[PDB]
C-alpha cells in the first residue's frame, strides 16, 4: 500500500489476536472489529493527516481500551476530540477520555493536529485492549502488564506488533514511551533486547497527569513539546 496511511490502514484491517490464551475472564478488545463506525474513522483520520511517505517518530501509549478512544480506533481521540479537533464526523454516544484531552491541548500548543501528525504517529506495543466483566456488572478494562500472565500471554504478540509498526516508515533515533512506570520498564528492557530504537525517551502518562497532575498541565504540556524540540534541535 502505497502512503503511510495506506499501510496504517490495512494494519488495522488485518489486526488479529494471535498470542496465547489469556487468563480467565479476560477478553480480547478489539477496536477495528467491535463496531462497524470505527474502520470508517480510521480511514478518514489517516487520509487526512498521514497522505504521504515521510517518516514519521513513534509515541508509544500503553494499550487501547473500550471507552473514548476504544470508540473510534483513534489513539488518544476520543470521540469530541475527533468532531471538534480533527472535523472528523461521530455518530453515536460520547465517551470522555482525559487522556485526549490532555493530548489535544498539548497538540495545539505545539501547533495543531497537521503539523504534529506530519512529524508523529501514535500507536502502543499492545495494539489490541484487554476487558473483564465482575459479578456486579462493572466492566474493567486491563493494561498488558497487569498482571505476569497477562504479559506472558501476549508478549510475542507485542513484538510482533512493535516489528510491524516499525515497518511503516520510523525515525528509529528516539521512540517516546508514555508512561513512566511499568510501560517504560516493559520497553527499556524490549529495546535492550532487540535494540529497535536507539534511546527511548519516557513522559508522563496523559492519563496520570490528567488525573494527580492535574493542575499542573500546562507544565506537562511543555515538557512534551520541550522533549519533541530536543529532538528536532538536535
Amino acid at each position: 500500500m502505497m502512503t503511510f496511511a495506506d499501510k496504517v490502514i490495512q494494519f488495522n484491517k488485518d489486526l488479529s489476536y494471535t498470542g496465547s490464551t489469556l487468563p480467565p475472564g479476560i477478553r480480547i478488545m478489539n477496536p477495528f472489529k467491535e463496531h462497524e463506525q470505527t474502520m470508517h474513522i480510521v480511514e478518514a483520520f489517516y487520509h487526512k493527516y498521514y497522505n504521504d511517505n515521510q517518516s514519521r517518530y513513534l509515541i508509544l501509549g500503553i494499550n487501547p481500551g473500550r471507552f473514548g478512544s476504544g470508540l473510534t480506533g483513534i489513539p488518544f481521540t476520543d470521540p469530541k476530540r475527533l468532531i471538534t479537533e480533527c472535523n472528523i464526523p461521530y455518530s453515536g454516544k460520547l465517551s470522555h477520555e482525559p487522556s485526549s484531552v490532555f493530548i489535544y491541548e498539548m497538540i495545539n500548543a505545539f501547533g495543531g493536529a497537521e503539523a504534529f501528525y506530519k512529524q508523529f504517529y501514535i500507536s502502543s506495543p499492545c495494539p489490541l485492549g484487554f476487558t473483564s466483566i465482575a459479578a456486579n456488572g462493572k466492566e474493567k478494562n486491563y493494561n498488558y502488564y497487569d498482571s505476569k500472565a497477562l504479559e506472558k500471554a501476549v508478549y510475542e504478540f507485542i513484538i510482533e506488533n512493535i516489528r510491524k509498526q516499525l515497518t511503516l516508515g520510523i525515525t528509529t533515533d528516539t521512540c517516546f514511551c508514555l508512561g513512566t512506570g511499568k510501560n517504560e520498564k516493559f520497553l527499556m528492557k524490549v529495546n535492550a533486547q532487540y535494540k529497535f530504537f536507539k534511546r527511548i525517551v519516557a513522559l508522563e502518562h496523559p492519563r496520570f497527569i490528567m488525573q494527580y497532575k492535574t493542575a499542573s498541565k500546562q507544565f506537562y504540556i511543555d515538557k512534551y513539546i520541550s522533549a519533541f524540540k530536543a529532538l528536532n534541535n538536535s
